[PDB]
DNA sequence: CCGACCGCGCATCAGC
DNA sequence: GCTGATGCGCG
DNA sequence: GTCGG
């Protein structure tokens, strides 16, 4: 119902992310713009989106003048400006963020051409997200995530039937369309008490690179791999586009909180976990544990469920972690 | 007013 | 090489 | 930029 304001302030949001470097005013936008989002009617004015939390004097200024006239100055403004639009176009390639951004910009390197001609000056994951740039900007139909899910957990199954991969992220929270894919991989072999077999994650990356469904590799550890992959393509059909690729491989008897981090939002893990901190306790993709101030033990998680009730929330299903 | 704003993996660099 | 700080990315 | 104390 409220497009243009959301869309609003995530451009505000996106400009001091990227230009101002001002992470609080970024994420102080994002936290309004969900909370606004979920709002069931169409806002009317600033004074009525002032309600809600997140939403305070300044933005409910911005508001009332993008309901008056469609637009804001502000953005307009920015719009208008080189080195800010440079900025922010470049952040836009992964692996580019804002410091390199304005390093580029200053050097003189600020369309798609400068970056192709100057790959040099590029290091591994800058020039990976150059090249499948147009492909990253795409969404995943569910239906090619479905392929892709049975792919992943059938070659899994091949290296060792003991491995467990589960697809988290959007894709788990029942959309329609996800950004990327998210797999969280645990095999009992690993957990919090000890590591029984070295390579775990690599055994899988191995596989996946082997049956040409991994493309690319951005960064690569013992725990977070973070690439590229590509469905396979029919006789004479064009090919899919390439996509990014998340896995994390996390302690099997940390499952639940891996699962909770993992399948998000990430607006949603940021609130539930600032929640917690205000119960008293402090919330990890590994445990809940108890706040001197200072993290106390693990407490024992049988399931997401379990980590809600600890900090007095109703147990919220993953298709309503949209936020 | 003002402090506090999650939490963490991997790549890179400085500095030793 | 190592440690620690910083950039970037994940949710 | 917002908000809680
Ligand atoms: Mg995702
Ligand atoms: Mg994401
Ligand atoms: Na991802």
């Amino acid at each position: 119902l409220n497009g243009g304001i959301t869309d609003m302030l995530t451009e505000l949001a996106n400009f001091e992310k990227n230009v101002s470097q001002a992470i609080h005013k970024y994420n102080a936008y994002r936290k309004a713009a969900s909370v606004i989002a979920k709002y069931p009617h169409k806002i009317k004015s600033g004074a009525e989106a002032k309600k809600l939390p997140g939403v305070g004097t300044k933005i409910a200024e911005k508001i009332d003048e993008f309901l008056a006239t469609g637009k804001l100055r502000k953005l307009e403004k920015i719009r208008q400006d080189d080195t800010s639009s440079s900025i922010n176009f470049l952040t836009r390639v992964s692996g580019i963020g804002p410091s390199a951004a304005r390093k580029f910009v200053d050097e003189g390197i600020k369309t798609l051409e400068d970056l192709r001609k100057n790959e040099d000056k590029l290091n591994h994951h800058q020039r990976i997200g150059l090249k499948y740039f147009g492909d990253f900007e795409k969404r995943i139909p569910r239906e090619e995530m479905l392929q892709m899910q049975d792919i992943v957990l059938n070659e899994v199954k091949k290296v060792d039937s003991e491995y467990i991969a589960t697809v988290c992220g959007s894709f788990r929270r029942g959309a329609e369309s996800s950004g990327d894919m998210d797999v969280l991989l645990t095999h009992p072999s690993f957990t919090s008490e000890s590591t029984k077999q070295p390579k775990l994650l690599h055994q899988v990356v191995e596989q996946l690179q082997k049956v040409h469904f991994i493309t690319d590799t951005l960064s690569k550890g013992e725990t977070k791999f973070m690439g590229v992959c590509q469905l396979p393509s029919k006789n004479d059909e064009k090919e899919y586009p390439h996509r990014r690729i998340d896995i994390r491989l996390i302690p099997k008897d940390q499952y639940y909180c891996g699962v909770l981090y993992f399948t998000g939002s990430d607006i949603f893990n940021k609130n539930m976990r600032a929640h917690a901190l205000e119960k008293g306790f402090t919330i990890n993709e590994y445990t809940i544990r108890p706040l001197t101030g200072v993290a106390g033990e693990p407490l024992p998680v049988d399931s997401e469920k379990d980590i809600f009730d600890y900090i007095q929330w109703k147990y919220r299903e993953p298709k309503d972690r949209s936020e």
